[PDB]
């Protein structure tokens, strides 16, 4: 098995796509398995994962940790990956184990890497302005208006990748109503018009008048862009996302604090922290090969080559002494441990199909941020919810 590969990618933004292609350099490097990237822009990737698995797929394939990753392997779509875990089972944690796994229990993905979802903000900003972190809903609210009259954009913005929003609703989810209820909420044991899902919204109708505004037509770059240039005050959203925009040069200034406290039954306990890894497709070619670079892929080496390229994410493997950690990385390790869970997000947390609308209808709430729209929201959720449920 050590015939030439194909490697399907989602990766299509410049800093993961040069990581990624640095990563593929070293395990040809190692195994000897030729590989060939096909890389596909971001979204349109996941957006089309069904017709691509189920047509001519490429030997190993970038996907999601979770639920995302279950539904699909539920189809038959992927090739059990057992074997590889075999060899590599010893590197990794039970958590990334779980998430690593179908519902029938068999291995399914390799895992590599890990990241927060936390605000981000300009630490020579904070000082020269004198802009405290914020530990608790109140002072962060009165931060952001102190932004406002300064003259800024107080969080940055955007919604046009229709994923991006989805990250507040479970952070003020996992504040408000804790972590055992937001996964409730996401298998439909609890439903869409629950009380705490209103209170969710009513919270995000404060929230909204300090976010930016057209962030409906706002990729999430270009909010990332308007933080490193110092338009706006503060960020929330994944490091892989807005560490990874970021100039090397300017990384050194950027730092996060969790989101605040909002409800002390759940304090700061809780946060999305999604994992990524790679699939096998089960009508790709050469799988033999392709375990190959798979069992290299799960191992401290592999993690190590790759982020000294990647310097925005966390690798998984339990021995990693990856030396190149900027201190984003290391809070980023500190801050997730300290959680009691960590969930995904709502899209590798859920039923596609329901995250789908979930995407739509807070779309809609932004545009229209009112307790009619909420009403409207709640229904509308709950109707689709109990069709793709069933
Ligand atoms: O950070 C959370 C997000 O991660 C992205 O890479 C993915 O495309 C989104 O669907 C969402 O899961």
């Amino acid at each position: 098995g050590n015939g030439p590969i194909t490697f399907g990618s989602n990766y299509s933004d410049e800093a993961p796509k040069a990581a990624f292609a640095s990563l593929m350099q070293q395990a040809t490097t190692s195994t000897t398995v030729p590989v060939t990237v096909n890389t596909t822009d971001h979204n349109t990737f996941q957006n089309n994962i069904s017709n691509y698995l189920q047509g001519t797929p490429d030997s190993l394939a970038t996907w999601f940790a979770g639920y995302r990753l279950q539904f699909f392997a539920a189809q038959g779509l992927l090739t059990p990956i057992d074997d590889v875990w075999d060899k590599i089972g010893g590197t990794f944690n039970d958590a990334a184990k779980s998430l690593s796994k179908g519902l029938d229990g068999h291995y399914y993905l390799v895992p590599l890497y890990n990241y927060p979802w936390v605000v981000f903000y300009n630490k020579s900003v904070f000082q020269s302005k004198g802009y405290e972190v914020p530990a608790s809903w109140e002072a962060f609210i009165a931060l952001a208006r102190k932004m406002q009259s300064d003259g800024l954009v107080p969080l940055a913005f955007a919604d046009k990748d229709g994923w991006p929003a989805l990250g507040t609703f479970d952070i003020l989810n996992l504040r408000i109503n804790g972590y055992d209820y937001h996964i409730k909420l996401m298998k439909h044991e609890v439903p869409w018009t629950d009380p705490g899902v209103t209170k969710v919204f009513d919270q995000w109708r404060e929230l909204a008048a300090y976010q930016q505004k057209g962030a409906n037509g706002r990729t999430w770059q270009d909010a990332a862009k308007a933080l490193e240039n110092k338009q706006a005050g503060m960020m929330f959203q994944g490091s892989n996302q807005v560490a990874a925009n970021y100039s090397a040069k300017n990384l050194p200034d950027l730092d996060f604090f969790v989101f605040p406290a909002i409800n002390p039954q759940y304090g700061t306990d809780y946060m999305d922290a999604p994992t990524d890894g790679f699939i096998l497709p089960k009508k790709g070619k050469n799988a033999a090969a392709a375990k190959k670079v798979l069992q290299y892929i799960g191992t401290a080496e592999a993690e190590a080559a790759f982020l000294k390229t990647d310097h925005w994410d966390v690798g998984l493997a339990n021995g990693l002494i990856a030396p190149t950690y900027n201190d984003i990385q290391k809070k980023s390790v500190a801050e997730i441990g300290k959680c009691k869970s960590v969930s995904q997000f709502m899209d590798r947390d859920t039923v596609p199909d329901m995250a789908n609308a979930m995407i739509k209808l807070i779309q809609q709430f932004i545009d229209q941020p009112t307790p009619e729209t909420i009403a409207t929201v709640q229904k509308s959720a709950e109707d689709q919810a109990k069709t793709i449920f069933r």
